[PDB]
């Protein structure tokens, strides 16, 4: 539940990457910005680098997700945190 929940969180990081893999493909630049839903549950935000050549997605629990896995993260790189114990997507 509160796990299944997580698991929903990453879903949509990984969605989000895709999207952003696409937009680097016609343009050879991530975007500026990029729209995301929050739930009642976790609150998303993606950040690009200054240079535009990666970005970090992120997942922040809200109060009332009270998982051990905090705050989860994806970068342009693939690279998801926590690194271990928390990742199925």
């Amino acid at each position: 539940g509160k796990q299944g929940r997580r698991f929903d969180a990453q879903q949509y990081l990984v969605t989000s990457a895709q999207a952003l893999e696409r937009h680097y493909s016609r343009n050879g630049l991530y975007p500026a910005s990029q729209s995301l839903a929050n739930s009642p549950y976790y609150s998303f935000s993606y950040t690009p680098t200054a240079d535009k050549f990666g970005f970090s997605l992120k997942a922040v629990p809200t109060n009332r997700q009270s998982d051990p896995c905090g705050t989860l993260s994806l970068d342009h790189k693939g690279v998801r945190v926590p690194a271990t114990n928390c990742w199925s997507h």
